[PDB]
């Protein structure tokens, strides 16, 4: 007797990995909307506002991240940043129709874990280079990198769990940003247990 | 040295304020205020109008104190829901020129480890402040604004510590931190401590 069954934790893990975003410049496209959303995770796909009389996007999108840990960072760091001249505008999707509450329920459990997502990490890194590089904020329990089902080569992102929380803080704290392989390291907290489904 | 002293304030008048839109038709500057005083006491609040239809445009520009004030809010506030809507907030889109000496008062504000702090409560004292926050590191310094006519602390202060290292943890460990009943908003100083004075070299 927990709380949520399989079917509406997959619901708010879907709605958790997507960002609105809006006060988008008319020139500007999809293709410049991934590249600047793309440092938090690789983009599964932006559903773009489009308006068949002027021929034109209506200024907002939605992108879809294959994690919520990524939409969480674009959230945190992607707001007001200027583009094609006008800030951006950053949001949470407004439509939740009670979700909300299991989504509650994901970040409570993920508080469980000293668990960290680290986006942007450069294609020649492996895991035992993350784990070590990582590994100097405290004992590591295990950290990998997403990996691409068909190619084994990994995706640009990945989990680092540790013992103890102080770790995992520090870590966020000192490796956000952190000029890594040529890229900016994008660090935050996991916003839902591991294995959420399960 | 980027700007004359005229330069540095305007920029900094312009870092102390916060575009806040998608505000619900039936909330009003009073509700704002509540929402965005947790980072630091609002000095005003311009409300878009409209009259014709005698309500406000759904967006308004809060002016705080001081920008580390604006900046914690502009990190926090973002996407909160209020009156059913997810309200934005982002930097005021004008700033003709200002944004150099803006970019120029980060820089110059990295070369201290000064924090600032928000939401504390009526009854710690520098000291207090100080004791708690020394858990980090030394610090050179711990003050809290205070009225220029009362004495009283206005509820914000900034400290100084003697290493990065200190402030880094400080940041990390007390934003959202929970004393004397209210959360303490905590972050980065982005401007030097006298950003009109001087200075030399």
């Amino acid at each position: 007797m927990g709380r949520g069954s399989a079917a509406q934790r997959q619901g708010a893990l879907a709605i958790m990995s997507r960002v609105y975003v809006g006060s988008i410049y008319y020139e500007l496209g999809e293709d410049t909307i991934r590249q600047a959303f793309a440092p938090f995770g690789p983009i599964k796909s932006i559903d773009m506002s489009w308006d068949s009389v002027t021929m034109k996007h209506k200024g907002f999108a939605f992108v879809e991240y294959e994690v919520p840990e990524a939409a969480q960072l674009a959230l945190e760091q992607m707001n007001s940043v200027m583009l094609g001249g006008r800030n951006i505008k950053v949001g949470r999707p407004s439509n939740i129709g009670q979700a909300q509450p299991i989504i509650d329920q994901l970040a409570e459990e993920a508080r469980a874990f000293n668990r960290i997502y680290v986006a942007s990490v450069h294609q020649d890194l492996s895991d035992d280079d993350i784990k070590s590089v990582f590994e100097a904020f405290g004992k590591i329990k295990s950290a990998t990198l997403a990996r691409d089902p068909t190619t084994g080569k990994h995706k640009g992102y990945g989990f680092i769990e540790y013992e103890k929380a102080q770790s995992s803080q520090d870590a966020v704290s000192s490796m956000n940003l952190f000029d890594l392989g040529g890229q900016y390291l994008r660090v935050g907290k996991a916003v839902t247990p591991p294995m959420p489904l399960l």
